[PDB]
DNA sequence: ACTATTAGAACACGTTCTAGTGGG
DNA sequence: ACTATTAGAACACGTTCTAGTGGG
């Protein structure tokens, strides 16, 4: 049935959350996941075709989510991109493994999933740039919030691995941000 | 000895050069890197202790031989950097695979292999930086290289994953360095 | 005595395959 | 007749381990 179907998609992604905040990209094993779930590994196959299209779609949900509670102070565009910027940013570092393990594969994602990948890429952008204009943005306040979306996807993945501090990814944002409104 | 040991170091690299321009990522296998460099694989780790160590570690020498050859053509800071980001993203475009393994490697490490990425990431930096001042950079001009190392990383990404083509990438390119030179 | 190296078995996990079963 | 699902074997490749060998 599609509704059972729907629940164990739901069912898979909720397990894939769960065991990616206890454990990182390297606990999320299909077999692991499949368990949780209650499906087999060729029914968690059957819905996301890899571990890679699975994590991203889990972040698809996410951001999907986020956008739709997100869906605003701030008098400048400039307090409001920062404010969405310390928003997800903030909300990113709360379960750090859980974004690790999204973010390490959206970003090493290849062309097979380059459809999901590109789908969240587009809502970030979308949330950015409904921050700046408030609603309906510019051709150039979408231009603005796709160069920051790749700053904070840089940042947040040298915060990831530890590369860099909470202070050092908030400094680096604010400054793009801040040279992006010139 | 340590002069065939270096030498072996730079036949495994080469080697990894060799194949991943032919393949991708998907054909750095290590049993094939220690193949075609005529050791063990348990040299190979003793070497690189991962896969990702050895594809951004060869991608450290390939940044630092281009950043050797290139240690000009411009009046202005904006044309110079424009000249560096039309340098680098034209020459990563030459070996398309090649670059697919070496820059999915470098996006997709974790801690173990920080320092590696880090010292590119920095590279790349010095790279932009120098072009903008044409020597020793401003603390402001370290920062705008910066963010245009995130927006080229994040567009040469895209590419690499049929997301966005040639043109797109330049479109974007040009765009973030002129909206970060106002 | 040392430590690097080697060929290959061994193990883990991502992914696929096989045979059998359940649900619409 | 259909197609999803299941448990598990099977295969590929990243990584480690074992025993034996070579070089300083």
């Amino acid at each position: 049935g599609s509704e059972a179907q729907r629940e164990r998609r739901k069912r898979i992604l909720d397990a894939t959350m769960a065991i990616a905040s206890k454990g990182g990209y390297e606990a999320v094993q299909m077999r692991a996941v499949a368990d949780r779930a209650d499906v087999a590994v060729g029914t968690l196959y059957r819905y996301f075709p890899s571990k890679v299209h699975l994590l991203v779609s889990a972040l698809g949900r996410e951001f999907s989510r986020i956008d739709a509670k997100t869906d605003v102070a701030g008098a400048t565009p400039f307090q409001r991109l920062n404010f969405m910027v310390g928003k997800l940013n903030r909300a990113m570092q709360r379960n750090p493994l859980l974004t690790e393990a999204m973010t390490r594969a959206y970003v090493f994602a290849d062309a097979s999933a380059a459809s999901e990948v590109d789908q969240v890429e587009k809502l970030i952008d979308s949330m950015f740039a409904r921050a700046m204009a408030n609603g309906e943005p510019t051709e150039d306040q979408y231009h603005i919030a796709r160069v920051i979306s790749d700053v904070w996807l840089s940042n947040l993945l040298a915060w990831l691995t530890r590369r860099a501090s909470a202070t050092d990814v908030s400094k680096r944002l604010d400054l793009a941000v801040r040279l992006l409104i010139g």
